[PDB]
């Protein structure tokens, strides 16, 4: 029900920065996966240096490599909040050959040698239900680490391990 399944909670976008992405492409919706990532970057423990934090990778991604946007549809923070980053409609760059049929939750954070907390890992299953709840993902949508479909160790072992918990993740995509 919508206690799970509603995420007005989600921060917008203007809620962390006042700089619209430079282009935008949109998603095919209904969306057939959702990719699990960690940003590998400092942690935060509350909403205001998780804004700073997600502030400064947008200006990485943005100012630094040249990208349209900030690369990740949601990031999680340690508050237990959801950031939107390029959100459900806009095409992201997190998953080399996922980026026109996903979207991406990044925990922020390094879990390849720890776990996520409860509340992350609450926040993102939340956010995955809401998708699904809202025709934004698939009815049948496939959940899935990075580390699955690219070179790479993300979203780290250990919150790995936690997501195959999941009913939605898949083994392969």
């Amino acid at each position: 029900m919508e206690f799970d399944e509603n995420c007005s909670e989600i921060i917008k976008r203007n809620e962390w920065t006042n700089v619209q992405a430079k282009n935008i492409n949109y998603l095919i919706i209904p969306i057939p996966y959702v990719i699990i990532h960690h940003t590998v970057s400092l942690e935060c423990n509350s909403k205001d240096t998780c804004i700073s934090n997600i502030e400064n990778i947008r200006s990485y991604h943005m100012d630094t490599l040249n990208w349209h946007d900030i690369g990740y549809s949601f990031l999680i923070g340690g508050d237990g909040n959801i950031y939107e980053g390029c959100g459900w409609n806009h095409e992201g760059a997190h998953t080399y050959g996922y980026n026109k049929k996903s979207i991406s939750i990044a925990f922020i954070g390094n879990f390849q040698n720890k776990s996520a907390s409860n509340k992350m890992l609450n926040a993102a299953h939340k956010l995955i239900l809401c998708g699904k709840s809202k025709g934004i993902l698939r009815e049948d949508v496939r959940v899935i680490g990075g580390k699955q479909v690219i070179a790479t160790l993300s979203p780290g072992f250990e919150l790995y391990k936690q997501i195959q918990n999941w009913p939605e993740w898949v083994s392969t995509p």
